[PDB]
């Protein structure tokens, strides 16, 4: 089997991407944030505290003839400071024509304010390794983990758009969706993430610096978080850019034209255009703009979030030894 679904930015800044997901019988379609950095499929629901729902579409398990309460099971996740928790159903879940029966659907009883305030995101669909799933007392599998054995090939791909729709495919690699070749690189699953090591970077037309940068491929993170040395080298090329303690990261004059940023994947190179690094005014009407490359110092891990991933066609290879692949597009 295969599946193919379009993923759409939630706003004009590409803050996150939503993908329609069919849950239950008859189908209830919710727009979920596919997150390769976490491992829970959770949804706003008829059980979510009413004051914490503000425009989201909810899952109502009592209206699904295939929903079954997973007795005794609860979940709770803390992400960036946001959080959510609740109970668990199993139900039929379909993405882009690929169906899993008996998928754990984590129904929120509580969500934190940042979820409530984002009317466009009806929940998360985790695509990291199932060892990070939070369901207790019996940990549950991700959608991909449940689908894997049925897929034509045990893979999914992320093809995120810049200010435009893109695609998540399951079970096949669309050879028309990228240019050149896919370069594969080793993954460590020891922290539950799609963790890999970039071979270095360049700023604009500058010379490539060969250096190992260990980080995660995370579709659920907006920005690119890298070591402070790398980030300082980038922003030094932008007149007037500065790290602002009060704003919480590097800011730059909105009048600037930003340089590109290149990252290494083996001997291959992925180029992030400068415009992908502009996240617009820090507050409405300001002429100070927020940067899309930020320090990972104090996160504890480097994060190749959407800023980086949307410059590439990315293969999440869930073979017995997982690997990642990157191609230009
Ligand atoms: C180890 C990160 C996992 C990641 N899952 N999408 C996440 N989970 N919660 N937030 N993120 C992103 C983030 C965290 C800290 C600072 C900036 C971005």
């Amino acid at each position: 089997s295969t599946g193919s679904a379009t993923t759409t930015p939630i706003d004009s800044l590409d803050d996150a991407y939503i993908t329609p997901v069919q849950i239950g019988t008859p189908a209830q379609t919710l727009n979920l944030d596919f997150d390769t950095g976490s491992s829970d499929l959770w949804v706003f629901s008829s059980e979510t505290t009413a004051s914490e729902v503000d425009g989201q579409t909810i899952y109502t398990p009592s209206k699904s003839t295939t929903a079954k309460l997973l007795s005794g099971a609860t979940w709770s996740i803390s992400y960036d400071g946001s959080s959510s928790s609740g109970d668990v159903y199993t139900d039929t879940v379909s993405v882009g024509g690929l169906t899993v029966t008996g998928q754990a659907v984590e129904s929120a009883k509580k969500v934190s304010s940042s979820f409530t305030e984002d009317s466009t995101i009806d929940g998360l669909l985790g695509l990291a390794f199932s060892t990070l799933n939070t369901v207790s007392p019996t940990q549950q599998k991700t959608f991909f983990d449940n689908a894997k054995a049925s897929l034509d090939s045990p893979v999914f791909t992320a093809d995120l758009g810049y200010h435009a729709p893109g695609t998540y495919n399951f079970g096949f690699i669309d050879t028309t969706a990228y240019t050149g070749s896919i370069t594969y690189t080793a993954v460590s699953t020891k922290q539950g993430f799609w963790e890999w090591t970039s071979t270095g970077y360049a700023v604009g037309s500058g010379t490539f610096k060969s250096t190992s940068i260990d980080g995660i491929a995370d579709t659920g993170t907006t920005l690119l978080y890298l070591p402070a040395t790398v980030v300082s080298a980038y922003w030094a090329q932008v007149s007037g850019a500065k790290s602002s303690s009060s704003v919480g990261g590097y800011v730059f004059p909105c009048s600037a034209t930003l340089p590109s940023f290149t990252f290494g994947v083996g001997s291959a190179r992925i180029v992030i255009p400068g415009d992908y690094i502009d996240f617009g005014p820090i507050s409405t009407g300001s002429s100070s703009c927020f940067g899309g490359i930020q320090s990972s110092a104090g996160i504890g891990i480097n994060i190749f979030g959407d800023v980086a991933l949307k410059a590439a066609f990315v293969v999440f290879n869930g073979a017995t030894t997982p690997t990642l692949g990157f191609a230009s597009k």
